[PDB]
């Protein structure tokens, strides 16, 4: 038997993401908190759902053709489809918990209606106020906004791989929210998704609706319509992988300071 | 005035070591000629540097990622699978479990290739890496291990190339004799055939697609018939064993792997 | 001379008698004015021949063609489904059991179109035709009918069109009480969704949709309090009744519905 | 309440195919025989799985676009998924049962390996002799073949609806035999498979099988490769969908005979 061999020892344990709830739901007290447990020893450590939590999907090797693209990013859920609180990740508390948004002393739920995908957001991603982008908006200082749009839904704080398909370039309080479209690499249709000209074919009326509904919610609680820039466009998945790149950057040198 | 901006830093710092590797093919001799060869080598995906590797011991096992998002509750079911005969073929090709960086290459009855009499392979049939069916071994019916690494046949209505690897998911085991020894025929199914999410366990098979197992068995009893052999016999009376048992057998297989490099 | 041409042509001979229809949808007046119509007509296959019918009492409530080859042992559940309100929206659109040919139209609350202030429908949400839930008939918790046709949520992936008509496959039913009366709501899913084949019956909702049957429950419960009413009634506790309960509710429903069209 | 409706009486009584066996099972006496059951009446008659299943499968009222062509046919399982008993329909026998072909006095199996398709007939067409096909060869008086490549295996004389794909032209014994390709309409990725080009795209690997096996399947049971028309070459559904309809009017004007 030869055992001629590469010996690439695999360093780092495997860790296993861990969720856990306190205080409250509904209340102000409500958080989920994340933990890795590593999968030899045994040993957890709080970890924060943004800063720890992998951008990138990956596996320590790839089987998959050279040739093929990489697109499996992770996805945090903070309002699940269906669904109408307004939960957050705490970017001002230690180890980022996921906390509801409090709009007055009381927590906030959306007056227009519910939420109809999986809302959350990208971690290891910042839309950085000191950058310029489209239309001349500066970033929101928040992590890179998502919606994954596939057909189940996710519990509070619950994250998976998608596939990023689009972007969508909302103007918020003066300032550029980008909403990256995308979808959970389980859902049936994942693989016939291959870009964003492909969720009409699959999902008629998902990005009307999608669009509409951001354009608007902010009116009924008194607001105004909202702006997009392209045009409430939807740019395509190259833009949008781009996009969350200089979003990762960013985050890098938040981190470095 | 209405900016708050404290940003809280906190994190526990895990430096993720090693480079992601990503696995290429390269192939060498003439098809069908006995010089055929399939090469695997590794590329790191930072520096871009190549290193030849075997399919058999470098290429993972389990299928894992750096931080696992499923909940802890579900069970792991995800192992790699390299295709060595792909579905609807007949050149019996294998892991040169002899030659250095055991490639693929086409197996020799006597100087001439091999190709089976009875008919074409029906689903993309291989090993799983890291496997060791030890010879030191006694297996059920006290038959021992065929110094092989586990066979595999995976289930998936889509054909894999010689030599490609993917991800599977283990649904059941079916013992087969094979020369005296004990050749275990691992159930499995690509992680990206559209219906491997409904398919729970070896019970389910039969409910999605139906003939599926009894044509498995069959193959495998008669296909030596032919040849002019005899039928092949089966242990459990060639009932197929559920996934609990079959990652019990792939378990015992990659501690024995373990040993075999060890020595 | 190895021809052996006998060809028997014994055959029961079953005259296919009337020509298939094909549905037709057409629309009047100005979206989201009072004057909107959407009218069905029917287009005779063969003659091109169209006429103007009713969603309501033309559109068959089983789908079936002339000859049925699946398994006698697999029951039948293929029901037509007509779309009111698309998924994610809020204008309330209605079959107009009054006007001549019940087209659909945009239910008026004064002389306004009304809308859900609550939010969008997320399902698209509509009624089965053939069908009448009379006030002539109490059910579960002694409610009378609505006097309207069943109305029914199909739960897929895919949006409808306003007015759209397809087949469903019937998994189960809420009783909520509106106004004093009794108005069901089956619960269904297009025989084109990805996952149809895999939803059996009430109970594997939450196993592929985790939270649909919750939202559902909750939607209905208290979309009125919003505009000033109460939260809404529920039979059997607000629970979902499986798909054969819903059957025979949508079988009493076709009944009645069959002797209003005989007075 | 308005009752004004079109009264277009729903004339005859929908059928329920019904198969039976007798004989013994790869023997010579082995035979399915079918039947239709009237659904509100229970009166069963024997009927021709050949003359008497509709080629088109339809409903009383189509429901879809009517912009959205139809492709909806019936499909005659003969030969099984993974099998190589060759079966056929009794051309010869009253009321065309299914029988196990005989070779010699002996029932009929492939030599080469077994049937990878569900392989079978397509009810109420006839590839007359009396006919040119391309090439110029004539039919071999026998019902069109079909070839069903989905996941699911069929039981010997199963009928089912299936979307036709695509055909190859294969010569049989100097006759032309037209392969029509097609997918039950039941199976997971009969949506994504639009015509013939899609299939290597869904199924690599599918068409050449299918092309190498019929050509190479007589070889060792002595005789010759087979000769293809169009070189060969899988033409699409459009090509395919001719070609049954010639099928069906000639298997219309044996009738009037």
């Amino acid at each position: 038997f030869s055992m001629v061999s590469v010996d690439f020892a695999v360093p780092y344990h495997q860790q296993q993401l861990l969720t856990r709830e306190t205080g409250e739901l509904y209340t102000p007290s409500y958080r989920v908190l994340y933990y890795f447990r590593d999968m030899e020893t045994g040993k957890e450590l709080q970890v924060s759902p943004w800063h720890d939590i992998p951008l990138y999907v990956r596996d320590l090797v790839r089987t998959k053709p050279a040739s093929l693209p990489m697109n499996r990013y992770n996805f945090i859920c903070e309002i699940p489809k269906w669904t109408r609180a307004k939960f957050e990740i705490a970017t001002g508390e230690p180890f980022n918990p996921i906390k509801q948004d409090i709009k007055n002393g009381v927590p906030r739920f959306y007056k227009h209606g519910d939420m109809m995908w999986n809302y959350g957001a990208l971690p290891q991603t910042w839309e950085s106020t000191d950058v310029v982008f489209e239309g001349g908006y500066v970033g929101d200082n928040d992590p890179i906004d998502a919606i994954e749009i596939g057909m189940t839904q996710f519990k509070v704080g619950q994250v998976g791989a998608v596939k990023v398909l689009g972007i969508l370039g909302m103007i918020d309080d003066g300032q550029m929210d980008w909403k990256v479209i995308c979808i959970s690499h389980n859902d049936p249709i994942c693989r016939f998704l291959k870009d964003i000209h492909d969720v009409p074919k699959f999902l008629p009326g998902c990005l009307d609706a999608i669009h509409e509904w951001f354009r608007v919610y902010k009116i009924c609680q008194g607001g105004v319509e909202n702006k997009f820039v392209f045009n409430g466009e939807f740019k395509d998945k190259s833009f949008a992988m781009k996009v969350i790149d200089e979003s990762h950057y960013m985050w890098g040198n938040l981190r470095k300071i």
